[PDB]
């Protein structure tokens, strides 16, 4: 009978690729381990600290929305960075992932400043990396979703895994997302992303380990999620190879 506190950043501003689905899923799977989740809605960051944070989330918005969210988050750049370097778990989606970096470059070459928490950048083209995506991850097992991004992200940090169907971060790497200490970032989004329950359980497991509370039962029924993932895996295995 225990509790975790979740920091939910800029939900009001980041509507294009909302992380709400993942927070709902986090709550569901935590409840199955007798853990109640306390969600803190943070849209203004002055005075924010991370001593009481167990997991954080940043979703994705339009370029305009993400810039605004980034400007507000920059007020707590140093505490957020220190939390991440300390091992704080978190999940970031699309723009929320991209703007952890130094910059985001539009197709016409306009440079938008990122938070600069990690040394990487993203450049966009008008033609997007689009389609079903299947990833084999040493940590997360099979990850499935849908990608649809003009952004090409270039970084040298950990990744969520090898892409066996689709593109991932960019046209060539066949790797998706970022995995930096316990911080996760991905171009995957929407209703399918939460079906990847191992991502959710990773965040919970790491937060429980850090806090010093049990995460039991570790194994629960995942039949529905496995079935949902398999629909996408089967479809990808039947399609043209993505070149
Ligand atoms: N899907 C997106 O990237 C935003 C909306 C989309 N570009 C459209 O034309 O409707």
């Amino acid at each position: 009978m225990h509790e975790l506190t979740i920091y939910h950043f800029m939900s009001d501003k980041l509507n294009l690729y909302s992380d709400i689905g993942n927070i709902i899923a986090l709550r569901q799977r935590a409840k199955k381990r007798n853990i109640k989740v306390n969600v803190v809605e943070i849209n203004e960051t002055e005075g924010i600290t991370f001593d009481e944070c167990d997991i954080f989330f940043i979703g994705g918005g339009s370029d305009r929305e993400q810039a605004l969210a980034t400007k507000e988050l920059s007020k707590i750049k140093t505490p957020l960075k220190e939390a991440i370097e300390d091992g704080m778990p978190g999940l970031t989606i699309c723009g929320g992932y991209q703007f952890l970096g130094k910059k985001y470059i539009t197709p016409d070459g306009t440079e938008l400043e990122g938070l600069g928490i990690l040394d990487f950048y993203t450049e966009s083209k008008t033609n997007r990396l689009t389609g079903d995506i299947v990833i084999e991850s040493d940590t997360f097992g099979t990850i499935v979703g849908f990608e649809n991004h003009g952004g090409r992200t270039y970084h040298d940090f950990g990744t969520l895994g090898h892409v066996t169907f689709g593109y991932g971060n960019n046209d060539e790497d066949k790797k998706e997302g970022i995995h930096y200490k316990n911080l996760l970032g991905t171009y995957l989004h929407g209703p399918i992303l939460p079906k990847n329950y191992e991502i959710t359980d990773y965040l919970l497991e790491k937060a429980c380990e850090r806090k010093g509370i049990p995460f039991e039962p570790k194994e629960i029924d995942n039949e529905a999620e496995i079935q949902a993932k398999q629909v996408l895996i089967d479809r990808a295995n039947r399609q043209k190879k993505s070149r």
